[PDB]
């Protein structure tokens, strides 16, 4: 195998950012004139360019497709992908054969971006242009929210004929369903996306393939980043090759109407081969034959439908809904508006992160909405009383720290989804997770925490009240203060109140299941279904929390000694006196009086026999990789020194503070 | 991965601030200068003698192991680009741990932790291992030259990086470390008067190879151990030979033995005396082997190679010369990659500057203030020198910096001196001999009639004229800006300049000046990436420097390759806003060359280009930065970004600041 890659933790560093450090995305994209931007984009779509002549004299459909391909790489498994930082500029995404001829679109949008510059990120534009194109044709969309930041280096990572080159509609139905289920799109949403997105535009296959050149990443230097140069005929325009199929779906390819489902359910479809050798479907009995317009103004075309678009006619659970839409268009417009809004905004986070004047004024359950604050927040003079009340409630530091971490470690920095906001660790999909230990001391902790707000709120000075979501994090901070005060350090953990409490109706139990950690390395948990070893999954978890190598190291080192790991297992607790935040985990695995040997009862744990032969410690794979990996052993030796205890405690407090406030986008 | 030989921009942010646990307000220079060094030597000495069970010491002394570890840490220096050596952050990280001849050094860095844990953040790992070697050397009868702390350690591996048949091999190996014949002879002889190799077992296969490589696949539980099936106590690492009869003391015994008896027999790997053995040497635990079954791998070339044997046979009866020469050679070896003498800290550093450090005279006059700088700036702007001449001269003097080993830079004033004034890239047939002449006249006229004891040095004038140029160009573009200038450089002389040691600093290909010499391994773009990595420039600083130097007239030989502007010698972002111009169609020039030409303004040619200054519009990750600086509102930000990058690269070698 290959050694673990610590460069994944410090991805997208500051030195690669041309905008500097004093740059605020929201503070500027909240100031543009969206009407002016709409005018600029609308005059970019309708003016043809000789480098890529526009079909029908409208670049709209190209921009809709670019917006779909930008946001169509989201994965609910891991969260990475989607619009996000707009990675279809750098990554393999710009060189995939699936993304053919989308470099041209991003090139055509340069005149818009040139005018605005730093106050309009690429990620917005390639997702806004499409959303404007979809509205330029007469489909009143649902709303748009700017605010997805631009990034400066790539990351780590369905056939038009259906299966692997086999034209079959019923067989492509399951492929479409499975590839759209990874985006978390039910049958209605995926049918609406396929029907709506194909009422516009055409397919580009006018010439035989094998004449196009290489992708942008392996293209000649003089093409300026535009791969897939075609040598067929003129090369571009009427002779453009992008996927090798020549399908034009509707007779109105630059206007929204119910002309897709009427063609699909109107003719009988028979199989035929594209001019470039691809499989497609054409109307049987020569029906049509000169009804669909030609982009450059030549002779008309017989009706033609792709191999996967016919699925919506043979799959019963697609056929039912699409036939209903054929009898009811306004439902199709509604479903497509909502599905498109979900598609381009799925990996963007809480509602408090959308910007601009187009953002809708309603809560959609797929956003995991949390209520707005209905009272003045708890003041600093009053979090002291509440902190003391928590510290004198009989709850051990282990229980409080474990509960606070369990609440606030379900965050996905890739998806901005999860976190401690909303107070969902009390709710059904999350109180029952195995790592959280629904048994034991989570119901007890939650009860003794919500019997504290029940007393504080009733006997409160004015309108000031505290929410449960704040109470779990405040208990974590109180426990850390109590622990550090036992190691001799008098510190205060920073705490910014404001979290609210989400009821059960606003929590989608089905949605909050991919958030479940199959392996949380900080709590020393390793469930089944893990693809990689333990240390790699800890590294992945740390990357998701947007943690760096020093923060991850100090966090695990302090979190073992604080006693917040799975089932209170004594794995990696390298301290004699627990319930105290000290330096002991680092200074005890650098000890060379201890010889680490795998446990004879093979279960993936190691036991470090002392000098005299007695077993002193008992680590695990996650714990011992810090003493083994050279570039993590380098970091352990920083906190394992003799003078670096106060530095360690302040670094742990900083990392804990960073983790608790990951989800706080409202402040 | 899927795109091998793609432009790897990840090299420009090596060792970021994210991965540094010490923070940003941590300066190692002010930390290590406060440690007690006598306490450090006492701690190291108590570590060396006190053997530990997991790696027992030969003769009860870890000295020779620490000497060997310090040699191997500092023995990877490459004169080609300076990378390697004991610069901190190499020997303890992924490539150099698992490494066939770094055998026992994995359990020789963890042997010093009882000291690093005592001192912690105020003593780096590189400083610790090299100083451990030096103190081990000094605790076994030898008196070294000196020592200087300051090797700040990095937190990330660098993505970059029998009879006489052995004489030429070791000669080449030590020649590509910048070591001449006397220094390499002294280094080998001195280093092999200390210790043995180790014991031996059946073979390297059945022994130190249970997936034995510390980081690749050693396995957890054995965090660093070339484990052996033999015992690893007294016999280890699978090669047995001891050179001198006193392996823990400096005296003339290596080459008294070597010149004592013949070695025609090779046992199993050089025997002794052709069956004249005995008990001259001493073993580690007890017993005693033959009379020096020594001279490993037939590296007695010091007695066979005709030019080694001369100096070596001289050292047979003149041990003082060997002592002194080994002192100087060792001091050079462990301090080669550390830079100017202003960078050495601590109380051990000797007050004697050698010619290999590129010495620069210390300041004797008073530095120019904020009024004399303005007066000189005006005097040098109104002096008949164009912006292109001033900018290309200032960039020529300060782009000769090798950030890997901090050698070169604008300080020293050596562009007026022979090794640099005659380089092809510093086009001497052009204006260099004229620009330096008029700047010399300026300084003579200035400090001849100076106010008080304030004087200006030539090394200051080249840089100041560089700043007085881009100020004029920016003012001729609507943006009046002030370029920071820190006086303090002093100018060297040809006596302190090593002509044959600066040949390695010659730019084989400079991308910012659009130079490309014959004999380039990689294309013109990867050479630019290497150049900017050597200058310690991020990616945006690369981009802004290239786009400024193009339009600002700094091209090699004033070639109009990449001047995508019509306003001559003015600081604008016309390079970016015209490189992204999609109205022109690039194509290789009909001359079978590496130059392009973007025609189709209408149907005519304009804006000749090249691979260096056209990959910016091609590479997506660089296309992003160009689109940042080529926007409509980016005109005033590009000016200040260029000024910041220019200031960074001019003050790049300023360690005396
Ligand atoms: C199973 C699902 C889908 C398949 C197999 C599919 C496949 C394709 C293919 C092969 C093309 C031709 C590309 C070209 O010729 O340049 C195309 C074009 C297009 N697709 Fe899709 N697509 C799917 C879903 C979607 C979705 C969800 C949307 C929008 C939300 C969409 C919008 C478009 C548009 C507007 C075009 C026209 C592009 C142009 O005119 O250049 N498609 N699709
Ligand atoms: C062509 C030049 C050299 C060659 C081929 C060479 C080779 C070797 C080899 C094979 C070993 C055995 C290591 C072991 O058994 O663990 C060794 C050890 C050693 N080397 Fe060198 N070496 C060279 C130059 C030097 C230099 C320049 C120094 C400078 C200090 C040095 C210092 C040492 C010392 C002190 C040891 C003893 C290691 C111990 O006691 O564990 N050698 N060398």
């Amino acid at each position: 195998p290959n050694r673990l890659n610590l460069k994944v933790l410090h991805q997208n560093p500051a030195v690669a950012d041309p905008m500097g450090a004093a740059f605020d995305y929201a503070a500027e994209v909240a100031t543009i004139d969206v009407d002016a931007l709409t005018r600029d984009i609308e005059e970019v779509m309708t003016t043809s360019q000789p480098w890529w002549p526009a079909d029908y004299g409208h670049y709209g459909p190209l921009f809709i497709r670019m917006a779909r391909h930008a946001a169509g790489t989201y994965r609910i498994h891991d969260g990475r992908g989607g619009a996000g930082g707009g990675m279809q500029r750098f990554a393999p995404l710009n060189s995939w054969p699936d993304n053919a001829s989308l470099d041209k679109a991003r090139r055509l949008l340069w005149p818009v971006k040139k005018k605005y510059g730093k106050k309009l990120s690429w990620a917005d534009l390639i997702v806004f242009a499409g959303n404007c194109a979809l509205e330029s044709m007469g489909f009143k969309t649902f709303g748009f929210g700017f605010g997805r930041v631009d990034q400066w280096e790539p990351d780590e990572v369905v056939n038009p004929e259906g299966p692997n080159g086999n034209p079959d509609p019923m067989a492509a139905a399951v492929d479409i369903r499975e590839t759209f289920r990874r985006m978390a799109m039910n049958d209605v949403e995926t049918a609406a996306l396929i029907v709506g997105g194909h009422t516009f535009g055409k397919t580009h296959g006018a010439g035989p393939a094998d004449l196009v050149g290489p992708e942008p990443e392996a293209a000649p230097l003089e093409q300026m980043g535009l791969g897939w140069k075609s040598s067929y005929g003129t090369g571009t325009g009427k002779d453009a090759i992008t996927s090798g199929i020549e399908v034009v779906w509707t007779n109105t390819p630059t206007k929204w109407d119910n002309s897709f489902l009427e063609i699909l359910y109107g003719y009988e479809w028979e199989l035929t081969k594209s001019p470039a050798g691809a499989w497609q479907y054409t109307a049987k009995d020569g029906a049509g034959a000169g009804t669909i317009p030609d982009p450059f103004g030549g002779p008309g075309r017989s009706p033609t439908m792709l191999a996967t678009d016919l699925s919506l006619r043979v799959d019963p659970i697609y056929e039912r809904i699409t036939r209903r839409w054929l009898e009811h268009p306004e439902e199709l417009a509604d479903e497509f508006a909502k599905a498109w809004y979900k598609l381009i905004h799925r990996d963007m986070g809480p509602v408090a992160r959308y910007l601009g004047p187009l953002v809708p004024k309603q809560t959609l359950l797929w956003q995991d909405p949390v209520p707005a604050v209905s009272h003045d927040l708890v003041g600093e003079a009053e979090i002291a009383s509440l902190k003391s009340q928590i510290r004198a409630s009989g709850l051990t530091v282990s229980q409080l720290v474990s509960t606070a971490w369990a609440a606030a470690s379900s965050f996905r920095g890739s998806d901005k989804r999860g976190g401690a906001n909303g107070g969902r660790i009390r709710l059904q999909p999350q109180v029952g997770w195995e790592v959280n230990d629904p048994d034991g001391d989570l119901r007890k902790v939650i009860r003794t925490l919500e019997e504290i707000q029940e007393s504080f709120n009733s006997a409160a000075p004015g309108n000031i009240k505290v929410s449960f979501a704040d109470l779990v994090v405040l208990g974590g901070c109180a426990a850390i203060e109590k622990a550090a005060k036992a190691a001799g350090h008098n510190i205060t953990v920073p705490f910014t109140p404001g979290r609210t409490d989400a009821s059960q109706e606003q929590t989608d139990v089905e949605s909050f299941a991919v958030l479940e950690p199959k392996a949380d390395g900080f709590r020393n948990y390793l469930g089944k279904g893990n693809p990689l070893p333990a240390e790699y999954m800890l590294l992945d978890k740390a990357n998701l929390l947007t943690l760096s190598a020093p923060e991850m190291t100090v966090l695990v080192g302090g979190l073992r000694v604080l006693g917040a790991n799975y089932k209170r297992l004594p794995l990696g607790v390298f301290t004699e006196a627990s319930e105290s935040l000290t330096n002991d985990f680092f200074v005890n695995l650098l000890d060379m009086g201890i010889t680490w040997e795998p446990s004879p009862a093979d279960d993936g744990t190691y036991q470090g026999k002392d000098g005299s032969g007695k077993v002193k410690w008992t680590g695990s794979r996650v714990d011992l990789v810090f003493g083994s990996n050279s570039e993590l052993r380098a970091l352990v030796e920083v906190y394992g020194a003799d003078d670096a205890q106060p530095k360690f405690v302040q670094d742990f407090v900083a990392a804990w503070d960073k983790v608790m406030n990951l989800d706080r986008f409202d402040v």
